[PDB]
């Protein structure tokens, strides 16, 4: 539903992700994240944020998230987000940066987690401090483009 | 149950708390927090953690939280706690210290949040950054 033609790519580079699957060991792999901002192909007046997860090893490992300004309102409440739709894609990049610059000796420590299931995957960026683990943001991705 | 005689207080001082009860203004008031450690009178091997929140008046009414090592197992799972029961009170104190030394111009900023909903009060310590608000720990308290 997203218009890839009239779209602006703010982010497109590999990001260290702990890919978790049920009844399987955790696989740490460099996954490619592409963050796009623009309007829908169905509506050129509705601003939609798009995040695409891909892989260099698996060509058809595709997970996609599309969030409009309307759905962000419910997401802002559940995630207790303190910014509006404008600077929201930027805050994702800031969190994604911490995962990239993450070091085993860092405290607190950030890492990207992607839990794959049947027909839905759950992506999140968590914090590992000296006490507990905190999910900074939780997003739901769908298979395909 | 809890042996008040053989109990050690590790923390007892007022803490700035943002009362987020109902849906009104973020009422700020310093509440007195007390963290005790001890064992059960029936089972000396069972270590017990006691947390007391107060408003400090002549009523001496206290909302208390009691977490034994058995209750800690269930608490460790939900809150994703990565430390043992021994270092657990010490980490709570550290978060309480951050709330006290917190300033409006800090980023990120720690603060204590209180919410009272029908008898049960929900206390949690959250982090205020440039993006969102994240609870580091969420504890339920009971009257008396």
């Amino acid at each position: 539903g997203f218009d890839l033609s009239t779209a602006t790519t703010l982010f497109w580079r590999p990001v260290p992700v702990h890919v978790k699957q049920q009844d399987r060991e955790d696989v740490l792999e460099e996954l490619t994240f592409r963050i796009l901002t623009g309007v829908a192909k169905q509506n050129h007046n509705l601003r939609i944020l798009r995040i695409h997860i891909s892989s260099d090893s698996d060509l058809f490992f595709l997970h996609t998230l599309e969030v409009s300004e309307e759905d962000f309102q419910s997401l802002k409440n559940d995630q207790c987000i303190l910014v509006d739709f404008a600077s929201f894609p930027g805050k994702i990049i800031s969190l994604l940066e911490k995962c990239i610059l993450a070091q085993p000796g860092d405290s607190p420590r950030f890492q990207a987690v992607l839990t794959i299931r049947g027909g839905e995957s759950v992506f999140k960026i968590v914090e590992i401090n000296d006490f507990c683990q905190l999910p900074h943001i939780t997003l739901a991705f769908r298979p395909g483009n």
